[PDB]
């Protein structure tokens, strides 16, 4: 018998992983699909004089 | 150790633009202006005196 001096690597099965899932579906609005940029611009547009 | 652990597996990649739907713009207007009338005055002085 004699100090098994084993050692270790008392660190976990955790394994760190400091890598968040990566937002893979949350692009700020998948691409903001908002209004369009215009629906109307014909101005004064009537017609007799 | 930790062989293959994919630990702090995040995402191999990105990218899409936002929705930017249809801008419509500005047709004219106007058709045939000519406001209705006779052009001129219809008539030869009406047999003068």
């Amino acid at each position: 018998g004699a100090p098994g001096a084993p050692g270790s690597q008392g660190a976990p099965g955790l394994q760190g992983a400091p890598g968040a899932p990566g937002s893979q579906g949350a692009p700020g609005l998948q691409g903001a699909p908002g209004a369009p940029g215009s629906q109307g611009a014909p101005g004064l547009q009537g017609a007799p004089g």
